[PDB]
This record gives structure tokens, sequence and C-alpha cells, in this order.
């Protein structure tokens, strides 16, 4: 309907597209159709709210489909804990819903502003992987618009479980997720009790992660020194906790437990002697999120490396600070047991995103990271991605051969397409 300049977060690789914004669900079934008529073309992809920072969310000169529209919750139910709601729901309008069913979103990520859509297509993860998985374990059902003009019931298990799963991680080129049901998390709370640790260097960082005390925390990430010489490099705030029970909370928060409430070296001691606590009571913010628009002279780089390439992991990171690259919004998380999506980001590993002013030599020097990662068994993510090349990616990512197999099946034509899939060849 209106053409649209469109980037991701990262500001970067601008392309226009023509954008359809629509409720009705119709209008959208119809507009594929369209395409499929006097298709493929240069096709369609959905998209979200925008906060992918790479290209996978647009399509020059093809269609993009907004789907924040499409935004009811259908139905929340307690007892089997399940919620169905249409694609473009966002995480925060759903926590905000759930909550007073006792009901927690069982994947969050840094940011609540992305749809129920994107957080499937990017199988998204967050703080609580290693115990709980990304978001693509708790979808119990979706319901995908294919090329064909279909709506097809998606399930984890059983007939078509092959397509459902490359939807996962999928980057919208399965087709377009109208709806969908997620399986709850039960909480009798809205607050975290936590833990946090400061840690002197990287080797303390990592016998940290290593040590067993994962398993204690359900919740687990922190922040990291990329810019320090070692043996400071890869220092780290640690934070670590637990859903509260409703007893835990200070007797003045008791009577309304899942209520969300509204939003230099002497700056180092601070956050180091008060960076140590033990059995803190946070709110969903001040644990997770302190909470506009990102600016846009600054690459976003997110890998993670297998867990045993631990020593090549501590390579990585002393070659980024070496580099003359400078970041100081650095992620640092240990992720557990990947899931059966083909494309889906994480595997058991030492997950790393760091954040670079874009500089002389930047693309240049994160090329050379890419070949580090793949070397090392390691892959990037590509929610944060709009750099890097084909070759990389399918050695990055052993079952692109399937996932794409898949993809061909689903859409002969090519109706569903993205920049990001251009680019990586998976078209
Ligand atoms: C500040 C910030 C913090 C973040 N933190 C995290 C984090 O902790 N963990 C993490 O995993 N990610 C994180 N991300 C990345 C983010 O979770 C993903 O990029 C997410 O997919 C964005 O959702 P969106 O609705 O904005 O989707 P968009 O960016 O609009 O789209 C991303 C992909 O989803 C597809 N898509 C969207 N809707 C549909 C639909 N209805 N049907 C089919 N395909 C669809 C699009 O085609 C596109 O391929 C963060 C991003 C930001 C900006
Ligand atoms: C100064 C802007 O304010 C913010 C807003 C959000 C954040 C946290 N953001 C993220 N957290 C993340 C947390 C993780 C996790 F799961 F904890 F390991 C993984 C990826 C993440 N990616 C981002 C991102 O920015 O892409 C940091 C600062
Ligand atoms: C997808 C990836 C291959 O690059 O495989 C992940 C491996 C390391 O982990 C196994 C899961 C079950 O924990």
């Amino acid at each position: 309907t209106t053409a649209t300049r469109l980037t991701g977060w990262g500001r970067t690789a601008p392309s226009v597209a023509n954008v359809l914004r629509t409720p009705d669900a119709e209008m959208i079934v119809k507009a594929v159709a369209r395409v499929a008529e006097s298709g493929g073309g240069r096709g369609a992809i959905a998209r979200g709210l925008g906060r992918s920072y790479g290209d996978n969310a647009q399509n020059g000169g093809g269609l993009v489909i907004d789907m924040t529209p499409l935004n009811t919750i259908h139905s929340i139910d307690a007892d089997t804990k399940l919620v169905d709601i249409d694609a473009g729901v966002n995480l925060d309008q759903l926590m905000k819903a759930a909550l007073p069913f006792g009901l927690w979103v069982p994947v969050l990520p840094g940011t609540r502003q992305v749809t129920v859509g994107g957080a499937i297509a990017c199988d998204i993860h967050g703080k609580n992987h290693h115990s709980a998985g990304s978001f693509g374990n708790h979808v119990r059902s979706m319901d995908l618009l294919t090329a064909d003009g279909e709506i097809r019931h998606l399930t984890p298990t059983g007939e078509d479980a092959e397509l459902f799963w490359a939807t996962v991680g999928g980057n919208g080129l399965t087709g377009i997720i109208m709806r969908a049901t997620i399986e709850m998390t039960p909480t009798s709370t809205a607050y975290f009790i936590a833990d946090g640790d400061v840690t002197a260097s990287l080797d303390e960082t990592i016998a940290l992660h290593s040590d067993g005390s994962e398993a204690r925390y359900t919740y687990s990430s922190a922040w990291f020194d990329a810019i320090s010489a070692p043996p400071k490099l890869g220092r780290a705030a640690v934070s670590r906790g637990r859903l509260a029970t409703v007893e835990q909370l200070p007797a003045k928060l008791r009577s309304e437990p899942l209520k969300f409430d509204a939003p230099g070296p002497i700056g180092e001691l601070w956050y180091r002697k008060s960076g140590t606590y033990r059995g803190k009571v946070q709110n969903l913010t001040q644990f997770y999120h302190p909470l506009a628009y990102g600016p846009a002279g600054f690459l976003q780089y997110q890998f993670v490396i297998p867990t045993e390439a631990v020593d090549e992991f501590k390579k990585i990171i002393g070659v980024i600070q070496a580099s003359g690259h400078y970041s100081f919004l650095n992620v640092f998380k240990l992720f557990g047991p990947r899931n059966q999506a083909p494309l889906s980001f994480p595997i058991p590993g030492w997950n790393i995103c760091v954040d670079f002013p874009i500089k002389d030599g930047l693309g240049k020097f994160v090329s050379e990271l890419d070949r580090r990662v793949l070397e090392f068994g390691g892959r990037l993510y590509t929610a944060k991605d709009s750099r890097t090349t084909a070759e990389t990616f399918h050695a990055m990512y052993p079952r692109v051969d399937e996932w794409i197999s898949v993809r061909r099946k689903v859409d002969p034509l090519r109706v569903f397409a993205s920049d990001m899939a251009r680019r990586l060849e998976l078209l």
C-alpha cells in the first residue's frame, strides 16, 4: 500500500518496499495471493516491531507486511497455562495481560518490544536459556499462512513437524505466522530473587560459569569488560536469580505480588563491593529491563562458541580487546542445550554480544571475527547481522541444506523473500 524506506534497529542497509499495514487478516491472505499471482517477483516478508538489527524484516522492491496491527489476545488460561495470541501481539502486552493469571512469558529478551511472530522467527533467547531453552521450545502450535494461500496449523510433533521447526528460527521465510499458542511458565509473583557477583578476570568469569553454580539459577547473565588488557580483560558483573514466591517478598509488596510497577575509579569501587549481594528481591525492570530509538553509528555483533572450545573463546576475546575497536555494552551468558530447529542460533556454549562504533577497518575486522567463530565451531545470530556472507553462514549452520530443502517444498516460487534471504542465499 505505502512505499516506505526500511532499516532494522541498526539503521543500516536501507531499502524501499511497499508496506502493507492492516488489522484485517483476510487482506493479508489476499496480499500474499497477489504476490503468488504475478509471482514470485521480489516477494513478501513479514515484519514485526523492527527490533532485529539486520536486514531480515526488509525486502527491497518487494512487499513488507507489518504484522503489529494484528494484536489480539484471544485467550489466556491459568489451568492449561496456554495463551492464544495473534502474531503481532508484543511481549510487553503479553506480559501485562498474563500476570494476573499467575503466568510468566517463558522467554524474555533484553527488550519487551518484540512481536510473538518476531520471537518465533528469530527463535529468541533470554537470561534463562540454560534452564528454559529459547522461544521456540514453548510454542505449542502456530497458524502459518503459506505461499499457496493456505493457513497451516503447525505443532512441534506429528504431521508437518518439519515445517514447524523450519519456521522457528526461519526468519519469516516459510510464510507468515498469523497466530500461535504459547505455553507460559507459572509464577506467584512478578519479582526475582537475585544474587550478584563480580569477578576480577576472564578466567574467574569462566570458572564461575563452569563450577556448577549455574544449576542453582534459572536466570543468568553478565556484563563483561572487553576493553581492559589481561588479566582484567573479561572481568564481569554477574546477575543470577529465579522468580520469587509470595513469602520471599517484603511484607509491603505481599498484598500485590503480581503487579508490574511503572518504570571513574570511585565508580568502580562502588560497582564492585555493592555488585556482590545475596537474595535481593528485584522487580522485572531492575533485575532485567532498565528502560527510545537506537543510534546509527554502531555495529552489533553476537556469537556463541561451543562450551568445550573455551581456550578458543578466550582467544577471540583477546583478539577483540587488542583490535583497537572498543565495546562498552557487552552481554555474556552460558547457553544450555539447543533445540531441533535447523536454523536456531543458540547452542551450548559461550554467548557474547558486543557493540562496536562504526570506524575505519571495522567491516574487515568483523570478517576476521567471522572466520574465528566459524573455525571454532560457533555461529553468529541472524537477528543481529547485516554483513556476513552466504559462505560463512552456510558453514556456521550445518543443517542449512536441510532447512532450504523444507523452504523449497513450502515455497517453490519464492513468494517469501527478504534482503537477508538474498544476501545469505537462503532464497
Ligand atoms: C535492545 C534489544 C535487545 C535485544 N535483546 C535480545 C535478547 O536478549 N535475545 C534475543 O534472542 N534477541 C534479542 N534482540 C533481538 C530481537 O529479540 C529479535 O530481533 C526479534 O526477532 C525482534 O522482534 P520484532 O517483532 O521486532 O521482529 P522484526 O525485527 O520486525 O523481524 C525479525 C524477523 O521476524 C520475522 N517475523 C516477524 N513477524 C513475523 C510473522 N508474523 N510471521 C513470520 N515471520 C515474522 C521477520 O520476517 C524477520 O525475519 C534484541 C533487540 C534489541 C533491539
Ligand atoms: C543504552 C540502551 O539501553 C539498553 C537496552 C537493552 C540492553 C540489553 N540488550 C541486549 N541484551 C541481551 C541479553 C542477552 C542474554 F540473554 F541475556 F544473554 C542476549 C542478547 C542481548 N542482546 C541485547 C541487545 O541490545 O541486542 C542494554 C542497553
Ligand atoms: C547446532 C549445533 C551444531 O553447530 O549443535 C549444537 C551442539 C553443540 O549441542 C547439542 C545440543 C543438544 O545441546
